[PDB]
């Protein structure tokens, strides 16, 4: 564009969902105060906002006994919330509060009708906005009668308070047509879904999903996630976790993860552990129900010390995503590659371009990159420098000849090249 975007905070990197304070922090400190103790960790992830809760009083399926202005005392006090907000802001981490009303029940929106419940949400937005929250999330919106109307209203209350706040909506739907109807009356909404979840599939299929979505939504700013709540490991085999991290951190828009995504936390790796809220594995003492079962490589502490870990990959990708202009706000052009491949470039003005090449298949593949329809200003050079691969054995920092590019099974590559030459 040759004129620099005034980006919102949520364009500048990943959002990180913490839906269970107890499970995330562990026994003894499943409260708002305890979360402050994890802000240095979250800061090391370079995440730009935390999506917290819900944390409000909610008697299961009891509209009268549900109050979105009151914190459930199990999670602490309003002062604790105030102090968390303040420490978070200090570390450049913004806070989004999830206000999904009947979050302890099965229908998040209650079965008894909507206006009294939607009024609860409305009154709560003004209250929490004055307390200084940077925004809100509401999930399961497919279950909200008149969702597009209520979302527009709630978005307008939020943006009316300040342009630097936002509303995120989550849905269980994987249907593009249903998803686009939700975004119809709602231009400024980030919406998470299962649209990409469906992809445990080929590179051509993932490519078509991504480009279908981008073309349907025009120039609006997207989110990229595999679900509105669930772990990546709910949907992807281990062999694909790295590839998807690379993809989500390089697609145009805001990536959204759930706590544990950065370590490949898998709810089914450990007996008895809610798919809902798996216990966050800080170290080998983090699962005391079966003492001895957690091994170092499943933990934050073990993964931090290993440059080869998922966590180390997540941190490097997050760093790139939050500092490089072509990743922050560059255009996206996908192009023709070989059979199991999905390849694209991110490019902003004359800033360093990024080429992403993703092999979704279980066979080694020649990339056979065919540009031809790329813009001239971003065309492919003969060689680009390898920034990283999801697998070992490459010389990072040295140039690869693009014509001879070959990928290992499931390997993702991140390459960069300058404007011109």
């Amino acid at each position: 564009g040759s004129e620099l975007p005034a980006q919102k905070w949520w364009h500048t990197g990943a959002l990180y969902r913490i839906g269970d304070l107890q499970a995330f922090q562990g026994h003894g400190a499943g409260n708002l105060a305890g979360l402050k103790g994890r802000l240095d960790y979250l800061s090391s992830l370079k995440v730009k906002g935390l999506v917290l809760g819900p944390i409000h009083k909610n008697q299961k399926d009891d509209v009268a006994q549900t109050d979105l202005l009151q914190i459930d005392p199990n999670f602490g006090s309003k002062e604790d919330f105030d102090s968390l907000l303040q420490s978070a802001k200090k570390k450049s981490i913004r806070v989004i509060l999830d206000l999904t009303p009947n979050y302890r029940g099965e229908n998040s929106w209650f079965s008894t009708q909507v206006d009294t419940v939607a009024t609860k949400v409305k009154d709560a937005l003004e209250f929490w906005l004055q307390a200084g929250v940077d925004g809100f999330q509401v999930r399961d919106i497919e279950n909200l009668k008149d969702a597009s109307s209520f979302l527009a209203e709630w978005q307008n209350i939020t943006k009316g308070f300040s342009e630097d706040r936002l509303l995120i909506a989550g849905t269980n739907s994987s249907d593009l047509q249903q998803i686009l109807s939700l975004l119809e009356s709602n231009k400024d909404l980030l919406l998470t879904s299962s649209y990409l979840s469906d992809s445990g599939s080929t590179g051509e299929h993932t490519k078509s999903l991504v480009t279908q979505y981008l073309n349907a939504t025009g120039n609006r700013w997207c989110s990229w996630s595999l679900s509105q709540a669930r772990l990546l490991t709910s949907f992807l085999p281990a062999q694909l976790l790295r590839l998807y991290q690379l993809m989500l951190f390089t697609l145009p828009g805001t990536p959204v993860f759930s706590y544990g995504d950065e370590i490949g936390l898998d709810a089914a790796a450990l007996p008895g552990q809610p798919m809902e809220a798996p216990v966050m594995l800080w170290d080998e003492s983090s699962f005391p129900d079966i003492p001895g079962a957690v091994s170092a490589n499943m933990t934050v502490k073990g993964q931090s010390e290993d440059p080869g870990s998922l966590l180390s990959l997540f941190r490097r990708l997050s760093d790139q995503r939050s500092k490089e202009r072509s990743l922050l706000h560059g255009d996206f052009h996908a192009f023709s590659a070989g059979p199991g491949l999905f390849s694209y470039i991110r490019h902003w003005d004359q800033n360093e371009r990024f080429l992403v090449v993703l092999n979704f298949g279980d066979v080694g593949l020649s990339a056979g990159l065919q540009a031809s329809d790329l813009p001239a200003s971003a065309s492919l050079p003969a060689k680009a420098d390898l920034l990283l691969s999801t697998q070992p054995g490459r010389e990072e920092g040295s140039p690869l000849e693009l014509e001879r590019l070959k990928l290992e099974p499931h390997e993702g590559l991140l390459l960069r090249f300058p404007y011109a030459a």
